[PDB]
């Protein structure tokens, strides 16, 4: 996140940090067995990390849990990052409490200007490279259609969406992807990708979460 503030401790209890030896990816926890994330974060041994602050120091909230099995949407195309989205089963059922919680998915889609929450352990520089140790927030609103498609021409698509602001310096960024971004008690978006971070005219695009919830309901019910 590029010019963003720290979060807090547990304060964003629906976010994950997704390891493999290291943080790669965030994600956020839907229910006590269900994690989703951005296609793009696809590799094999995943552990989920669920309370997580410094995710270099065990501070004591933590759950770690392995990754069960990996989902990958049906129609994702890594080229376009059309349906940039993908789901985690845990091997085993986290313990939710007050610092470690679901994320409510959306009934409808949100709009234009709502006020989103976007958090994640990426890059906080724009020219540059710095990866912080603590989780790191950014309020930011959801932009027009009609302005997100003026920023990258035959780039968006009806499953992606624009948030953020288009004088530059404030962004999701590397290392953020897959994880959430919270809209009114909702999760309307994934970080999913962009022209650099932070840079004027080019606004972070996310996944359309609310395209994709009959998929996830029914891929939860079965598996
Ligand atoms: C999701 C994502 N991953 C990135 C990456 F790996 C490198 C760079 Br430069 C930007 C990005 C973004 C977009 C952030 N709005
Ligand atoms: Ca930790």
């Amino acid at each position: 996140i590029v010019g963003g503030y720290t979060c807090g401790a547990n304060t964003v209890p629906y976010q994950v940090s997704l390891n493999s030896g290291y943080h790669f990816c965030g994600g956020s926890l839907i229910n006590s067995q269900w994690v989703v994330s951005a296609a793009h974060c696809y590799k094999s041994g995943i552990q989920v990390r669920l309370g997580e602050d410094n995710i270099n120091v065990v501070e004591g909230n933590e759950q770690f849990i392995s990754a069960s099995k990996s989902i990958v949407h049906p129609s994702y195309n890594s080229n376009t990052l059309n349906n940039d989205i993908m789901l985690i089963k845990l091997k085993s059922a986290a313990s939710l409490n007050s610092r470690v919680a679901s994320i409510s998915l959306p009934t409808s889609c949100a709009s234009a200007g709502t006020q989103c929450l976007i958090s994640g352990w990426g890059n906080t520089k724009s020219s540059g490279t710095s990866y912080p140790d603590v989780l790191k927030c950014l309020k930011a609103p959801i932009l027009s259609d009609s302005s997100c498609k003026s920023a990258y021409p035959g780039q968006i698509t009806s499953n992606m969406f624009c948030a953020g602001y288009l004088e530059g310096g404030k962004d999701s960024c590397q290392g953020d992807s897959g994880g959430p971004v919270v809209c009114s008690g909702k999760l309307q978006g994934i970080v999913s990708w962009g022209s650099g971070c932070a840079q004027k005219n080019k606004p972070g695009v996310y996944t359309k979460v609310c395209n994709y919830v009959s998929w996830i309901k029914q891929t939860i019910a079965s598996n």
